[PDB]
């Protein structure tokens, strides 16, 4: 009942263990570009570029995000979709983290002004040798923290940790991430399934079947609904909060899937585990896949349990 | 040389004669987008979950009704959320009918996913005191028609005689700012849009559409698939970078799901002013004349050459 | 009633009268400068100023980016001929392709001397018409207060308020930040017969002639053995003006030696506050006439200035009626 | 490099280990002042006037309460609005007291003069079990104390250990950024504040001090009067552009007006932290140890120059 914030919660989940504080900074400072990122994206001062005071998004967003990390110092290797190498932070700013992060995941059409994201998943450093893009190379299951924000109809960020997934829905009006779901959990089995199927030709076998299962039930019930929006942040919040199961799966002009792992795929399958779900690549579970690369792509089948289980089931039987 | 829709909306009023009642009606309008956007964007929301202590469709459409009824510019208006016309009271009496859909897709609103506000508005066609039969009118007579998107921001979609325009809203000062001037839309797409879940039930005619765009007939390159869930959505995507969007006929509903006064005529007039198409399959959307304000009609919309692919293969079939 | 919005109001108001819809265009485009200036005093993006993304339009004083806003609003708006502002010496004749037939007198961001202490500042303006036969010039921004169209002030206090006075009468309207919309608040508003609170710097006080200085004590020892007035000085004149509005009391800026001829400004500051006293039942007074009975030589010509309630500014006038 | 409020105090936090209580304290205080700002500017204001068909004093206090008592770091809360201490539920307490005026200048609010959020932080010493008494410490005793100012735009002043800091909030992002650090006053001003209506009421020796300022003795130049009627504003002109400011005792109020614990001695260690004065005309505000939790205390703060000048007038009349 009694309210709290992302700010509180994160500044008393760190409290309340050890108390280092890097990793309470980092989300700190996290959520305050997240912020930043919704209003631009909110297109906040557009009239001032069209002449209200008289004679980029995805860009601003990879500046916002590592600017802040970089000030958070906890940070030491950042690793961005726009960056090609990872970045290494200078001495004098370094933490003990590796950040992943996506920072606007779906821009790709935002001109239709679609739902876009940010993307996030932080890991600590193992190792004692000199910072490197090396150090990016953890499986999934190594995730301190992921999450993600949302700019939909409304800004938020769900944030899994060790304690489960917790949504916060940002209050434009006072600038705070306002906490509306405690300890989320996907439901069992939905009614949704999300697919581009416009690659229906160049599908597995397992997945057109499976696809034609859910088109055409098998136990005379009623057939699932299709929803994919192209942005994986929503169609992935959609499954979480409506259940379901997401899918973008191996083709053959993409053989490895499109997303990408250390921060598409990794930060949405650590999610859905930490919620009652289940994330998988056909044949080995996400969050297990040691990347090679940083920008290494994955095929990715996420959402409800009795779903992603049954699509499974199909993947045994054309393998 | 900023140009607001405020500004905009008395420059084409007064480049086109007449009172002044529809300036007015779209000022009204677009004051209830701006708070609906508020709303739907959640501020307030941290004093409902108690920080002192201590609905969406009825907001969104109450904000409409009230502001309409308050314009002096309608005498008809018809929702939703309202089972009948509303009569407006003879004192805030005017010349215009709105047929709008205060927030649309918000049966998914909870994933947080695009929703929006669908408007189109008529000129009464009574000569004594309004009814019902105002607003059954085709879609040919739309004097002004569009829509309202919050999504990635807030856009206001306004198509008239004069074409197409889209203005930005920028929260900061609460000011819509012109940002596309008489859009007009690409001739064909490579993206197409619908629920696949009903594919045990499409007619013939769908079938063999998609199959057309899943697999390349003339050995191109597959087409794409986007469905939001959203008509706004689906339409302003379509609207910008082109492509197709059904919501057709299948056995289970005859007449589509998609209402016909506002929801589908208001898609088509935006979409045939910007140089796309809408039909039924049989007659064009804006042609059909309705016999229910919640008449159900199928809509395939989208740039011009995917609709006449799908016509074509419609009438084989027929 | 309903709700209604300054967006309506003016485009209402400009059609009860037929109306070429300039004097509405102009108060659209003036609402939505005062709009962006809010916004702009509120201190929204300055963290933009302070690393957020990192590195780097305005890096501006706020009183110079109101003028400009205001300016090219005015501009923009073709229904403006010649356009007086502080920030500007000389009178801004607009260009020929977007002339109108308004003058407008104003002050962007009136008290931003003290914005460093985040006092409440504002922006007053004053519509006058052309009334010359020739070209636009200096000259047609010298007209009497009596030949105001419309005046009123924007505060940007603990909340954004603009106030709007025309034959109509004085209409109060709130900014909405949520939706972006002026909301009607008050409507015909009148001022308050008498009041108990007196407003002035009385660290001039060496200064003071002695009309000034008599009623002053007639405020902190009353002579009819009633109850002290309240001295009340923001240092901003948007802020102390309206305060007087709604309360009830004077305000004064008067006569002294470091500036003999008043410091407020005539056609920007003293005679659109007159038109809200006035059109709202109160007086202003140069102590010698009515302010805005004063005849302009000089756009940034000064002058004594005596608003506030009418019971309040005649007591005055009769102790300077003592005195000349 | 960007300097937020979340960030400043934290890292003085981990700079003093600590349990970060006092941390989350401020942390929750701020979210507080950012929701009073929220209402104060009138965010929502349409709705109480009917854009969709159809209190300050009391909403600021329930914010800074309900926001204070989740922190999880206080035992006992000291308020204008509240005659009693108010003792915080065993499941929620922390070991600091916090008493606060929650919109000060609300008095004359209709006039939207600027108001602000005053508040001062102490620690529990008494081994007993929370109650009215471990707010009546003087206010040498504070952690931390400072203002909210809703004017011009909103600024956090906070004053600690760590000198004075003031922090501008950014409605755009919801963000205190930290925009002048360890601010000190001039040791002298040009500006004089307090209400000269209670003239015919004065101490002999406040009535000889303004003569001082408003008809100098070195007959060099005068003062300048400054009251807006709202402490917040008047005492941060102070410490911005310097001067004084008194509320001295009059008659209706022989024993001051403004309340000790909850507005004096939160401005009086603002000003001496910055290197300013505040005193009663016999004793500093931080050395008046209190009786009653709504006590009222005579108040003199600025520069500390002009402090001492009226101090030696007092001194004289004594
Ligand atoms: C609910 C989990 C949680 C949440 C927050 N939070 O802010 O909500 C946290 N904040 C902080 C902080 O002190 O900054 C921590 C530190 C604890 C930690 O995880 N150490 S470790 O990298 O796994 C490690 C690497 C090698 C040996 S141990 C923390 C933890
Ligand atoms: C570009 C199209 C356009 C746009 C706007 N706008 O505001 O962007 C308009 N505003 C208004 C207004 O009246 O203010 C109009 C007049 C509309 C109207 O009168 N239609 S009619 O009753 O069938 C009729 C009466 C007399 C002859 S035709 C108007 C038109
Ligand atoms: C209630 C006072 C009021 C308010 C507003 N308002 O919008 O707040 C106005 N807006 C406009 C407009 O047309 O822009 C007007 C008319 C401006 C004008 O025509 N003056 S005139 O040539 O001597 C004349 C001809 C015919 C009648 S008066 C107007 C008037
Ligand atoms: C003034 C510097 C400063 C600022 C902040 N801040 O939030 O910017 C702090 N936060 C916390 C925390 O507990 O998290 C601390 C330590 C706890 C504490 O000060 N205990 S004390 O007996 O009152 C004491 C007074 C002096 C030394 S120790 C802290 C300290
Ligand atoms: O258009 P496709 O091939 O279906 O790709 C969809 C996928 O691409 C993405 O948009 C990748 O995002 P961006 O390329 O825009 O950064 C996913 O969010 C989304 O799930
Ligand atoms: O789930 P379906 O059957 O595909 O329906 C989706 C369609 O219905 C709508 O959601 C209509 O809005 P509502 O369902 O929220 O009333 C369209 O926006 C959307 O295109
Ligand atoms: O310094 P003084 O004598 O108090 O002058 C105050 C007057 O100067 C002004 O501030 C003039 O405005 P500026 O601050 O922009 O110069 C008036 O608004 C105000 O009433
Ligand atoms: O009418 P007065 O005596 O000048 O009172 C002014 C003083 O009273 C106060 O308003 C007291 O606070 P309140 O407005 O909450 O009663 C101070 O903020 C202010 O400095």
């Amino acid at each position: 009942t009694d309210v709290n914030t992302l700010t509180r919660f994160v500044m008393e989940e760190g409290r309340k263990a050890r108390g280092t504080g890097e990793l309470t900074q980092l989300l700190n400072s996290l959520c305050t570009a997240v912020k930043a990122i919704s209003s631009a994206v909110r297109k906040a001062g557009i009239a001032h570029l069209y002449g209200i005071a008289g004679s980029k998004l995805d860009v601003l967003s990879n500046d916002l995000v590592m600017n802040m990390l970089k000030s958070s110092f906890a940070t030491c290797v950042l690793v961005s979709e726009e960056d090609k190498h990872a970045i290494i932070v200078e001495p004098e700013k370094r933490g003990k983290y590796v950040v992943c992060f996506d920072p606007l995941d779906g821009s790709s059409n935002i001109d239709c002004l679609v739902s876009v994201g940010t993307i996030f998943g932080i890991y600590r450093k193992k190792s004692t040798d000199e910072p490197s893009e090396k150090d990016a190379l953890q499986p999934g299951r190594n995730l301190v923290a992921a999450g993600y924000a949302l700019y939909g109809s409304a800004t938020m960020l769900v944030l899994a940790m060790d304690c489960g997934v917790n949504c916060f829905m940002l209050d434009p009006a006072i600038g705070e991430f306002i906490l509306v779901d405690k300890d989320v959990k996907i439901k069992k089995k939905g009614k949704i399934y999300s697919l581009n199927e416009g690659y229906a030709r160049d599908f597995d076998p397992a997945v057109t079947e499976y696809i034609q299962r859910k088109k055409f039930p098998p136990d005379n019930s009623a057939p699932y609904g299709a929803r994919y929006v192209g942005s994986m942040v929503a169609d992935v919040h959609r499954t979480l909060v409506y259940g379901g199961i997401f899918l973008y799966p191996a083709n053959k002009k993409s053989p490895n899937g499109k997303l990408r792992l250390l921060y598409e795929c990794n930060p949405m399958a650590y999610v859905m585990e930490k919620a009652g779900g289940m994330a998988t690549t056909g044949k080995e579970a996400v969050l297990d896949v040691i990347p090679t690369d940083i920008h290494q792509r994955a095929p990715v089948i996420l959402g409800s349990p009795d779903d992603v289980l049954e699509f499974l089931k199909v993947y045994e039987k054309h393998s």
